[PDB]
């Protein structure tokens, strides 16, 4: 039997905060061997830790479990098996981390300096580029036809010289065109 | 006439939202665009949970917010043109429940000598396999007939002893997808 190693699933994509495991399966002799996992940085992973878990199942398999995934867990992980005579073989598995459209920081209420230049904060995270739309009472602010309203490149909404009749509920809406994903956060703007 | 829906098919996670754009190869032509739910109901423009929004002469958008299992099914976009003839497109909407725990009370207390039932309610669109652990070790390794995993995944410990106290893990896995989730439950005797 020519020493061989495989990982199942052969690849994976874990959503932020969720968990997945990968089995390193060996096909070699019928003896004892060493199966070691290495993280993307090329460093060996210690077994039995609670979040980035490496558990020994039997002589021919070790399981890697990435619990409560975060974007920094992304990368090519490697499993290397060393038979008793020193012979080695390895397999790699590319792990991607996916961040669905979410609002990292969209405070409410958001109070403002009357007559001052307001900037409504809306920090969005998403692996896929989102298209942002700001609404007031469910209507795209761009339709107000007011030069004072400008959507900034960081998705924040600027309202120059804000007035009281500008107060109300502003929704920061994110969509992923052609894929159908949408999420929003309603923000109470107070003047 | 031609009718198209994008995304062509969609899977919405329970509690999340997804939108579907119905587009007609529009032109200088009058025509009506309407959305119908899986049960055949005509969905009218609204800004409610099952939203329908008129975009322009050639398109209307259906948005399903805070999706629940009863929203599953084939939705239909029909385009009736000038006389009363029609064309359609359909989109199959799946509601996806990821491997999660509806209930996993902690701690859970039982009286020594009593038959204890440790509560763990797991939900998942895809049927998972359950493993119960005590101190991080699979309970079957005890080879103790007092430990029985019930049909609903609850862990029963007959005549629970003080020595059975500790951290139990109700772990669910979906091998086919390499998915896993768990909840630790403190058992007090």
């Amino acid at each position: 039997r020519v020493l061989q190693v495989d990982i199942v699933p052969s690849q994976g994509e874990i959503s932020v905060g969720e968990s997945k495991f990968f089995l390193c399966q060996v096909a070699g002799d019928a003896k004892d061997k060493d199966i070691s996992w290495f993280s993307p940085n090329g460093e060996k992973l210690s077994p039995n830790q609670q979040r980035i878990s490496v558990v020994w199942n039997d002589d021919d398999s070790s399981t890697l479990t990435i619990y409560n995934a975060n974007i920094d867990d992304a990368g090519i992980y490697k499993c290397v098996v060393t038979a008793e005579d020193g012979t080695q073989s390895e397999a790699t598995v590319n792990v991607k981390i996916f961040q669905k459209l979410m609002f990292k920081n969209a405070p409410t209420p958001q109070e403002f300096k009357e007559g001052e230049d307001a900037v409504i904060v809306c920090d969005v995270v998403s692996s896929l580029p989102p298209t942002i739309i700001w609404k007031h009472k469910g209507r795209d602010v761009i339709l107000k036809k007011d030069v004072r309203f400008i959507v900034l490149s960081n998705n924040y909404l600027q309202i120059r010289g804000i007035k009281k009749t500008d107060e109300g509920t502003y929704r920061c809406e994110g969509r992923i065109l052609a894929r159908g994903e949408i999420n929003f956060k309603d923000i109470q703007v107070i003047v």
